[PDB]
């Protein structure tokens, strides 16, 4: 019986934001080797970029002066397609 | 050369989306036992939810009727403090073909 060399760490689990890494050996013609056949490590301990998505613009509208408004959405991600948008919401009153 | 009974599953490394727990215990009376002192298991698999932050309302304007635009910000995270909504982006201006044979 007798411990192989430890393998390449594995691919990290996430490429930002704190990942998890393996690296195995493998124990030869016995079932019980002195140590351990799994070790663990991280990865990737650099923060997340942050992605910013800006929103489409507001319908113009007069305050003669017009002006539109518009707003970004911040986050800490590694995929900007888990970061969207909502539908544009609009409230009405009456004033007198 | 003896092993202890397993210890707890600690904290999980990740709160969703795959993260992994380590139980540790001691060998007694020897330094090579058969085994290992830590096993590591999978936990919070669950994907993580979609969080949702709305912006700010946009000033009362005239269209009498007033209206008011705004909008909301959607994304997998799992700490809504990652999610942010940014500062208000504001853009203004001012404000015939006369054929004679
Ligand atoms: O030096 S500062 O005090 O200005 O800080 C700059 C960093 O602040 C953030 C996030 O705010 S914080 O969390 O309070 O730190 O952003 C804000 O400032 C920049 C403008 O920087 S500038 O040098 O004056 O040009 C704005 O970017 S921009 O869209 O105007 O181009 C941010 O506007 S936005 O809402 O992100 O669209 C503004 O954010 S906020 O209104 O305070 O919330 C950091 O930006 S972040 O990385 O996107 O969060 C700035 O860091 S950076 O490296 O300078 O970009
Ligand atoms: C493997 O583990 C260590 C060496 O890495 C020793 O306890 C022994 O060689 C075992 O086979
Ligand atoms: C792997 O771990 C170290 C090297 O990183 C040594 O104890 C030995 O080479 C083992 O296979
Ligand atoms: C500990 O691991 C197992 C028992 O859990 C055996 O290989 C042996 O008792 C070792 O000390
Ligand atoms: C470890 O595994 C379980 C507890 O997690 C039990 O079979 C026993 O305590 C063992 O040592």
């Amino acid at each position: 019986m007798f411990w192989t060399g430890w393998g390449p760490w594995e691919r990290c689990t996430a490429q930002c934001g704190g990942g998890i890494q393996a690296r195995r050996r493998i124990c030869e013609n016995g079932p019980d080797c002195a140590g351990c056949n799994v070790e663990y490590q991280s990865c990737n301990t650099n923060p997340c970029p942050e992605l910013k998505k800006t929103t489409p613009w507001t319908p113009w509208t007069p305050v003669h002066y017009e002006q539109r408004f518009r707003y970004t959405c911040k986050a800490r991600l590694a995929d900007p397609n888990l970061l969207e948008v909502g539908r544009q919401r609009i409230e009405m009153r009456y004033c007198s």
